[PDB]
């Protein structure tokens, strides 16, 4: 019957070549994309068996867009293993602030708030599920960048906002904050739902893939923290052979990563 796993931003990079890595292992990934023309085209330029994916419509930058890919995958009918927040944008460029749809900067809103619905949502599809060795994987960052008190979020993270501690935009910082969202998430999954669910929940850095390691060993070790027994420990940053890194000051704050869940629930419609 194929174990099933989600995984976002699945049309390049990391996330692809995870696909076809978990595609080999045996396991039927859904590749959760914004451009279905794109991811298509990169599976079948992979040569991903087609029984072992399946291309749904995803836009971590809509609210309405997460909701939506929800409700496609659910009516699979498929049980779900894993999921696996890959996906992430970085503008190096901008000198202006970029919004989504909902109104938030697209750096924030896309790497931290759109998967945190997902996450939100999805969570309610591994409680359900009767596997036995559930997973939920967030691909972190290597700086183990600054939240402030999340003045903000606290305002609400509309324009002109545009930075989580409510000071001028930075797009470089931008991005690095999200990923300590990412972090954050990952801290506050295991304290308030592990023991509750049993549910695994870690999250890694695969090393620096420029386009240094390759797209496809990278995607290995999504891979092996997804599925493989050595890598069955919740609460961990797992980081290249592998080992357990411990975390900087601001991702262990555990008063902080409660705070922004709190928000993120405001922000994202769930409170
Ligand atoms: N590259 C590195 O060295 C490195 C190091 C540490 C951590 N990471 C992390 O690894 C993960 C993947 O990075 P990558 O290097 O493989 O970058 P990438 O090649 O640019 O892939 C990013 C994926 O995320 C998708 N994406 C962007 N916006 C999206 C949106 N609104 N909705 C849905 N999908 C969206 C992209 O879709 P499109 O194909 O349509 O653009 C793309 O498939 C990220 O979380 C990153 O922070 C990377």
């Amino acid at each position: 019957p194929r174990p099933t796993v989600i995984i976002t931003g699945a049309s390049s990079g990391v996330g692809l070549y995870a696909t076809k890595a978990l595609a080999n292992r045996g396991w039927h990934v859904i590749m959760a994309c914004r451009n279905l023309e794109k991811a298509e085209q990169a599976a079948k330029n992979l040569q991903i068996p087609p029984e072992a994916y399946t291309i749904l419509h995803l836009d971590l930058s809509s609210l309405a867009s997460v909701r939506g890919f929800v409700e496609s995958f659910r009516a699979l009918n498929r049980p779900l293993r894993a999921l696996v927040c890959n996906a992430a944008v970085y503008y190096p460029l901008l000198k202006e602030p970029i919004y989504s749809v909902d109104g938030y900067e697209i750096t924030v809103a896309t790497n931290h708030l759109g998967h945190f619905l997902l996450i939100n949502l999805l969570l309610e599809d591994l409680k359900n599920s009767p596997e036995s060795d559930k997973r939920l994987v967030i691909l972190g960052t290597v700086t183990a960048p600054d939240l402030g008190n999340l003045e903000g979020f606290e305002k609400g993270f509309k324009k002109p906002i545009a930075m989580i501690n409510g000071k001028p935009f930075k797009s470089g910082k931008a991005y690095k904050d999200s990923k300590l969202c990412n972090m954050l998430t990952a801290r506050e999954l295991h304290r308030r739902f592990h023991e509750s669910t049993g549910i695994v929940f870690n999250s890694l850095y695969p090393g620096c893939v420029a386009d240094y390691v390759s797209q496809e060993l990278a995607g290995e070790r999504v891979a092996m923290v997804v599925a493989d027994p050595e890598f069955r420990q919740s609460g961990v940053h797992w980081s290249w052979k592998a080992f357990v890194q411990e975390l900087s000051a601001e991702a262990s704050d555990e008063q902080k990563a409660r705070r922004l869940w709190e928000l993120s629930e405001k922000l994202v419609g769930l409170a």
